[PDB]
């Protein structure tokens, strides 16, 4: 037994498509619906849990954050449709998420988890799975965490950046890269503008 | 053609060896020499390039950060020890490393780089990835970024101190953890202390 | 289509987390010999027909337990989530509290197992299964999904196996305790048929 | 393993073959039978013991079908002879008498086998009941161990059940029988049904 | 085309339920082991032929008994309708009682072992098999479904390999008891042949 | 056991040099359409049963043109030992002139097609085919070495398959021309039964 | 073309019924070890050049024997078609006494072995084999159908694989008893060729 | 074992260089259409029988030519070796200037094709083949190596190949120019055999 | 053992990125039609035998020039490490500046198409191919890796296969320019052995 | 595909057969040769062309390798019987004369496949030489198309570097000859060599 998944770095994101909870109503949603922005998709082990939910929430609150940038945020667990709503109808206080403005998709084949290689075959769920997709569908960064510990907004925001600053530019990002910071031009003369 | 890779988060993680340049010197360099530490065991594509020197300076001038919470760093690329070793030997100011506390591991067969699932085989070297692996040698994290954008050294070190956290403790870190900020009891009853 | 469940032959083997009085325990086919099991898998959690069928089994418990008979009810839903549910009010589509097991079947082997498991839908059908005290599976009834089941029905079949496990006769169309039998035989058929 | 061509929501397997219908010999097709529901059933062998009682029970009560639109057909791997045969036989020798319902044969044991109620070790059939729609469609199947018996009522209820289904955007609750509550499957609709 | 019986061969060996004598008993080929054995198999229970094939051996099975040979029908019907058959009266086209075995081969592995299956119609054809006290089978014989076997004809191939089998000499076209035989040999069929 | 004869499909084709009125003649089953054909091996050439079971047949062959049937023998001999065979007189254990084609099978294609062909012995058991006007195999009699075939029951068995693909009857057991046949229907059967 | 017959490795084994002086004997390739043997096919009794060769190689046995070599023919007739033949005088081609072994290959195993079968025929082309006193392939010899074999040419060869197996020498092109032979080495065949 | 070469099929096709006359030339099978070819293969250059072998045919080729028949040699030695070897004169063990081809077969596809390969050795066995003028094989010849062959029984076999593709007769054992033949008739043998 | 080079067959096809005067040009076998090359791999940039053999080839370049010939060295080393090693001076170890490109094989396809690719080293061992003008490859050159090739022998093959291009004739062991050569025919060979 | 079992670095492919030595036909083995460095080498053919000019050549200068402990040997797919002629055949017509390298034969082919110099449409080696040293050890590869000579001054060259290398901690430039510069196989050891 060895890792497969067809989730590869600079090839187009693996198609999806499913029923999501978006505004507490059921919706079609598919991968290709985010084409012309960037998308940041991401999977979590398990509604009614508990790193789950803070997760979904921090996201979640700061949306706006990430639409100014041009992008969308799209949340997956192996749980059905019906399971998201009722945790979204369940109030913060009981881990709930409460009304949120991130699609919940559902996998509940779990054909979407096995392509993004995040599926737990001994468990049935995934693991933390993030993945940034451009505006033309190409992945470009891959942060997959053990159950037990979160994810950050921060760094997936610095990295949503990054990526649209080189998309832009002629420059590459070093180390640390946030807005305003120097950058790289990629040629072996170029180069030595950053470096001294 | 799909992916293909050893490295699977909550498995041991793939088994290295090779040379590396450690203060100057080529050495005999493997995983398990590291047993009983956390690991921050990261590839970069090519010496002598732009991104890359940056992260291994921004890592190496931070090393005692990781090393007071038992954690080491190795970085690999391709390139061979002698090259390695030359690029060393290159100031800073000429986009070389200068000095280095980091073991820079050579992976010229690319068979390293295939385990961990980083290779680019229309490239010939590696993308950005980087692993973190605990003191059982268990894989807990793995992060892939395309070329253009560098890693960040701050989210490396949350995501350890996360780790070791929920290592010694019940809970678990919800998004966004810092040492010092709330966990939660993974129980359906014990949950609500944090949630309220 | 293709399944491990065979009438006449053992049950297929399963185990996993179930909730049980609001608890997550392991369960296991095992557990259940020495008496009859009705195993029955609902396709999802916060849906419609499956909490009425979860209810009517739970509200009747007893009519199985007198006759030595448990009952088990299976989805491909997380035990977080089928404890979410017992604590939604009936009211709301809610189990309320429950006395029958909910068992969980997220890696869906146990649907697969079974022969229940719709693989475009990513949950199981309506279906049920009479698993004898010796561990024998008895009988099978799927449904579509609008359609749900009777525990009448399931009472009775229940009833008829039992009988037939106990006594030389067999059990005639719509059998129920009390009614007429038949002596499997040529010549003793007769008394039934005259 | 058990194979079998019978899934449910799919089209029932196609079966053609003799007949015994009002005494004669006539070629009995699945497709014969499209614009009505069917109920289709196997019985292990003629001149045995609970199978004259099911196929007795049945016809008695055949008008209850054949007012809602619904046919009966019973099938076993005996002759067409046989089944004329136990036909001429009187009711009180195990025998049938006359019926108004098919006895459809299946010698070659190619109709059991696709309908998945074949008992290899023994060369007949268990009892095996399925209900196909109009439209073609297996809605149903109840597989009985050889020692106990089918029940017309229960039979009755979910063909009933299943035509309701069919016409109104409704579904039905655990022993629903008509007059019954009936569920709105919808998050919200479904209320209606529940506050009680 | 297959099956696994050969000429020359062990017949295949067969067990099942039968009827005898009105009740279900188990029935092996190894029963018959120390006896010739005429073993057929007819189509089906309740038609045409068939009935007066049964009915034509068990009417003469002294015949058979006082040479040492037993017989054995079967089809692929079950017991049940073997008994029922045997319980309807013979001028109704049933067999009435009778004192030869009705072997029931539900599953069609017996028809199957014996090359007498018909894929297409779920029944043997007229299959007719002799066997020896070895177990040997000696003899086969198929016919068509339209056209039934003779009990003379068998009778005269059960007395011929018996005759063979005890004497040195071969059974040439024809032959009945009493009549001429021959010495297997160049030299020695020239006795037979100068005739 | 492997063979392309199959009852009520069509015989399988065979061609080759047959000895006819002691000439070389190449022969083929199609040459034989629109008549039955009995068609018969027997193991070998100046041997002991088979010379019998030619001229049993030979010398009742008018009986079977009577019924619109021919007669072909055929073994692994050659044409040459056939024609030598032919040649040599009745008490020597030779054949004499005879009637029946005699057909070679030295390569053993037929007899393998046939499934008759005896591999550890290098020729064909008694086997005897009964192959219709349209090419369609009835019958099928495979005798052990030791024992005869019979000129009556193949006479027997083919007037029973003419007169059943002439009318809509079935023949009981041991029918015979002038016998009762059968109706082949669950009530037209009563007519022969009700006795 | 498929054989297991190869040149300087044993010869394939064979075993079979054969007539010897008129009465069948079982034989096989190994009674013959210790001496040379000329196995030769011929494609079928009662024919035309066959005869011949069996006739020419029995009339000069002695001429075999006082080498120490024997002789057997082989076609795939069987013993009772080669019995047939010896028993029909010269005269009408047939072989009349004869001291040569006539060996059966029915089955067609030996010819298949020695890769003279012709499946098309059913029969042997004429294949020459010989044999040495340790069960050596030494040499193959196979005609077309129209063309007989030489015994003068076959002794020959047998006496020269007799004087090489003895000798230091080898035999050059048309060598007999009594002619020069040569050293086979570079040095040593100069005494031959220095002419 | 395997080959191509198989008696009454066309030779397999051969093409190669060849010394003729001293020079290299491209020589080919089918340049003998309409020619007997006699084509032989011989171990090795500078060996010993070989040479006395070559030489044989080579002294005595109009024999060959004034009955329309060639004569080609083949060895696996290149055809420089083949040169060397005929400016080696004849009391050296060479051949001496040579009116007959000797092909060069270096790749060993040309021995392997005739089935006379040695795998172990490198080269090949005394292997001498008789092709018609339609290219068809008439005879196959095959020596171990210690014995060469005969120049008069090669031509035998041409003389009778050749008189029996013009004549309707066959060649008995040891016919040569003169001899009696056989008319291949069981009657017309009669002509022949009655003498 | 397995490699695409054959000596007598075209060359195995090759491109990809070489350092040409200090800048990054893609390379094909391809552009050298019309030429003869001298295409030789070195293990590694920055060793030890490796710079001494680009140095010797391409301090002595105008010698395969003046003869209508080309040299390219190639390495599994990075565009960006053979850019390195150019700029780092001689009596470092380094290149200098070199006007032979440097031909870069990350992937190592080239290497095993050429069957010098060592698999458990990650690099290539000491392999030189000449090939003709028409692309034909006419000799292999393979070294052990502590031993250096000769531009002196390297020379003297491409400039004998260059004289039997041209001329009828063969060239005898040691052959140089102005030595006796051989007419390939069995009489006319001797015009040379006497 | 070029398949062969010559590998540089590991035991030369063994062989056996028959060679002609000082004019006699006797076994020769690759095992023969344990304790001494071996020069193996093809030439096409005999009474040839290049060919005997290469043996004489080798022939001629022999003591050259004898005096520092190496062997030569040739080999061809003629047969020991045309190589004894060829010996025995005058220089003037380019035969070999007398001769004391061993021409070992391959008639069967399976030396030179093993050694990946057989030419299959042709029948016989191109020109290929193989240092093999004391060890058995495989150390050098030459092949040449069949135009053009090998030079027993580069084969001498070579001989002489591969015994150097086994003997000292140093290794041979570009065009090294016996008392020719080395340079020490080190980043620091090698700075002796090139300071120059």
């Amino acid at each position: 037994s060895l890792h497969l998944s067809k989730a590869k770095i600079s090839k187009p994101a693996p198609y999806w498509e499913g029923t999501a909870v978006i505004d507490g109503e059921f919706k079609e949603l598919k991968l290709t619906d985010y084409r012309g922005k960037y998308l940041v998709f991401f999977f979590y082990p398990l509604d009614f849990t508990f790193v789950c939910p803070t997760e979904i929430i921090a996201f979640g609150d700061r949306l706006e954050e990430f639409r100014s940038i041009n992008t969308e945020v799209v949340a997956c667990s192996v749980d059905s449709q019906f399971t998201h709503l009722a945790w979204i109808n369940t109030p913060r206080r009981q881990g709930g998420l409460g009304p949120i403005r991130i699609p919940l998709l559902s996998d509940l084949t779990h054909q979407i988890s096995k392509d993004y290689g995040v599926y737990l075959e001994d468990s049935g769920h995934t693991l933390r799975g993030l993945f940034i997709i451009d505006d033309k569908g190409i992945l470009r960064q891959i942060t997959l965490n053990d159950l037990p510990v979160g994810r950050s907004v921060d760094e997936t925001l610095r990295l949503v950046q990054a990526f649209q600053y080189t998309d832009k530019h002629g420059e590459v990002c070093p180390a640390g890269w946030k807005p305003g910071s120097e950058t790289i031009i990629p040629d072996p003369a170029g180069k030595l503008k950053y470096f001294d």
